[PDB]
């Protein structure tokens, strides 16, 4: 997988805008939340 963690995000929409994180572009990460996957920047815990 890609490092870092998905940001909180709202729950809608319902879309699907990935399979994995490679599905992503660059540092971004396929994030889950429950209906909808989407790609996002993570966060680092730096």
């Amino acid at each position: 997988k890609k490092p870092g963690l998905c940001p909180p995000r709202p729950q809608k929409p319902c879309v699907k805008e990935c399979k994995n994180d490679d599905s992503c572009p660059g540092q971004q990460k396929c994030c889950n939340y429950g209906c909808k996957d989407e790609c996002r920047d993570p966060i680092f815990v730096g």
